[PDB]
């Protein structure tokens, strides 16, 4: 389906985008940082095939009270002119809060088991959403987006992000090197990536894709958690360490920077974020799993 | 996809840009392909897993059939080492191929096309001839397709890092141009036709390629934008390379080759900025070869 004209500045050739960081992996995916993408291109594109986005999230127990907030955050900057499918996933259906949604978009409220330990609640997130895609096959959705519950929207998060298989960057390790990353060490885990493997460590709270890689996705990581519990042993971060597994075997198509997903209170803001998108609201860990 | 196997290579930095010389993505997020933006081993894992099959088209027409024998043997040395290509020559004469030995797992194919006398529709036809051969045998015998012109020969490395839904070349002489200095078609009367504040980039017609259901839809829209101009009588000013610099505008590529993919070192010489020179035109005499 054919562009109609359109006026924007020109791309430079022989004028870099960004200098101070890497906008490209080496496998020749993206890394989206500002000022590499115009959005007027990108939503015109997305646009045209008329993109649905499903947009995930766990709102188990005491995070019920993190949905308000980020829910009309997410119409304010999340995918806005889009179409958009909202799907909760929560214990209490009666806690989720009335929020209004603009035009092209919609809520589902979807209940599960709620975990004892906070480790499992969170771990659990890959079983559910794959039983889910399971369940509807794909139908309403082009894309998945798979985020955390106890974060804000503060700046555009729109159609750049998307592409077949995507992970987000640690904002703790984006300037680290491999053997500073936080993986599974021990070899009996099926997250296990000695010191000499590792491209990037990858959030938990913020991957996506198509409906298909995302399923494959949820389902590897799950499976591969099962043999973990049937061993006897748990991942040193949980679902995030698996996930980091999988992104390393098979390699996202677009990389995000820890532009969106950032902690101001614990890490500031620095040089190279010219936008923060979205970001930790801060919780008493202890408190708020109970 | 098809699991990576275990691998040790020096670690990406996101702090540390490979290029910082260069636009090593586009502005709908595109990868642009220097020397330093990838790591081989990773992308030969990728696409060799996938059983990748690579078939590349390059027209030998009349006086043109001389080109072949360095265009193939260089070929054999820097195209697409290790995977699986297929090498289709679209000539009139049949007897004019010459006989190349070439690696396991290749193939080549010969078909037989007419010679339109003048060579702005020799150039042109091109477009056609691809499009019925992609109908003829639908994604039957490739994954991509990749299609140059023969006046070619390969000195560097020129392999699956250009694979992708559908990519485009940046012409040599105009890489650091602006974008009102490009020779698109400037007539309205054409379709081919781009005014002076539109474009990204300029293409090259000598090469480009991408998936076949992607290059099958690019040749033919072309071919019938031809057509549609040729009964209104009227030539776009640089023939097939127009007509794909209007359809790369209004149907963006996926990824965008570097100059390093197309040079001519006699004209332009060999700048800092391209590290390597890996597919370069062989100096020729435009009035007498195209006759
Ligand atoms: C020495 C660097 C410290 C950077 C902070 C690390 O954050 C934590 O990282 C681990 C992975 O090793 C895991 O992903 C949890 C993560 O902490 C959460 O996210 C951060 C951004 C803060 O908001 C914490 O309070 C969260 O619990
Ligand atoms: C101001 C730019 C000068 C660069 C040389 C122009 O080359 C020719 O450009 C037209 C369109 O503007 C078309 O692409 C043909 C092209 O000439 C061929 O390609 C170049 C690189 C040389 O190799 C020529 O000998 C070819 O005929
Ligand atoms: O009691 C819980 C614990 C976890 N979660 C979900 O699991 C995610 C991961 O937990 P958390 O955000 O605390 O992990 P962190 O950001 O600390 O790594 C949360 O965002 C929630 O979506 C939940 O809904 N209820
Ligand atoms: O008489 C001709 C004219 C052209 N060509 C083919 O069309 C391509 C483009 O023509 P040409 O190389 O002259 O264009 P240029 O590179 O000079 O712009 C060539 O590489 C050939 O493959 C051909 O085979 N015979
Ligand atoms: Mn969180
Ligand atoms: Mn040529």
């Amino acid at each position: 389906v054919s562009l109609p004209r359109m006026v924007y500045p020109q791309p430079k050739v022989l004028t870099p985008c960004r200098k101070d960081v890497l906008v490209v992996t080496p496998w020749l995916a993206p890394i989206v940082w500002e000022g590499t993408f115009n959005i007027d291109i990108l939503n015109e594109q997305f646009r045209l095939q008329n993109t649905t986005i499903g947009l995930t999230v766990f709102a188990i127990k005491k995070y019920v009270a993190f949905l308000k907030l980020f829910l009309e955050t997410a119409e304010k900057h999340f995918m806005v002119g889009h179409r958009v499918h909202y799907y909760v996933f929560t214990d209490q259906l009666a806690a989720v809060p009335r929020v209004t949604l603009g035009t092209g978009r919609q809520l589902s409220v979807l209940e599960v088991r709620a975990y004892k330990r906070w480790q499992d609640v969170s771990m659990r997130r890959m079983e559910m959403i794959s039983d889910f895609c399971e369940r509807r096959f794909l139908s309403e959705v082009d894309y998945l987006v798979c985020v955390d519950v106890d974060m804000e929207f503060r700046d555009h998060v729109g159609v750049e992000i998307l592409t077949p298989l995507f992970g987000t960057l640690h904002p703790g390790f984006y300037g680290s090197s491999r053997e500073a990353f936080t993986y599974e060490r021990r070899p009996q885990s099926q997250a296990y990536i000695p010191k000499d493997e590792g491209d990037f460590y990858y959030l938990g709270g913020f991957f996506g894709g198509s409906v298909q890689e995302v399923q494959r996705l949820t389902r590897a990581c799950h499976q591969a958690m099962m043999v973990d519990q049937a061993n006897g042993i748990e991942a040193v971060w949980h679902d995030e360490s698996h996930l980091n597994k999988y992104l390393l075997r098979h390699k996202p198509t677009k990389v995000l920077s820890p532009e969106y997903l950032w902690d101001q209170q614990l890490l500031g803001w620095p040089a190279v974020l010219r936008k923060l998108r979205f970001t930790a609201v801060p919780k008493n860990h202890q408190a708020v799993r109970n």
